């Protein structure tokens, strides 16, 4: 089945949430299109992008360093489309400002900007964890921003319940 996305809770009629590993989701579901919360480099050394890097065996790294060679880095806020590989049809690649290392929050409207060219999509919350945002503030810009269908996977009931909590006030 296409698409089979299950056990989410909708919050709008475009954005759906999960506390689970985007991994997981991504072998499961096997979506038309997985985020990778990327940086300009496309150099996947940990968290989010180093666990999806490594369930392509590290064939995702080698693709994004020969995209790189001949496109240059991408600008925070930015995204590519590169392959899926076991994971997705597509790996939609899109920087959100890493806030921990200067960059504008403002940049977080244009990181999800970019999820519009794409009908349905499995994502995490862009700019969260060690990028530094709110992650309140960043589900508030993603359900502001995105109109098409998006599925966020949080990894952590803790952070899961409060975002619904802060959502449903
Ligand atoms: C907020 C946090 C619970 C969330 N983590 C995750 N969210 C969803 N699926 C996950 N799998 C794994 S794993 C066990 O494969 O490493 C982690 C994880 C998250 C969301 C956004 C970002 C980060 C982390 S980061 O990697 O610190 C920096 C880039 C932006």
């Amino acid at each position: 089945e296409v698409n089979s996305f299950s056990g989410y809770l909708k919050l709008t009629d475009n954005v759906y949430i999960k506390n689970a590993d985007i991994v997981e989701e991504a072998k499961k579901v096997k979506p038309t299109v997985v985020v990778n919360a990327a940086n300009v480099y496309l150099k996947h050394g940990g968290g989010v992008a180093g666990a999806l890097n490594k369930a392509t065996n590290n064939a995702m790294q080698v693709e994004s360093d020969d995209y790189i060679a001949t496109n240059g880095p991408l600008k925070v806020g930015g995204s590519c489309v590169l392959s899926g590989h076991n994971l997705a049809k597509h790996c939609l690649h899109v920087v959100g400002p890493n806030v921990n290392k200067g960059e504008d929050i403002q940049l977080l409207k244009s990181a999800y900007e970019n999820f519009n060219q794409h009908e349905v999509l499995l994502a995490p919350l862009l700019s969260a964890g060690i990028f530094g945002a709110d992650p309140i503030h960043s589900l508030r810009v993603c359900v502001d921003t995105v109109r098409t269908n998006v599925y966020l996977a949080v990894f952590d009931k803790n952070l899961y319940d409060k975002l619904v909590s802060s959502f449903l006030e």
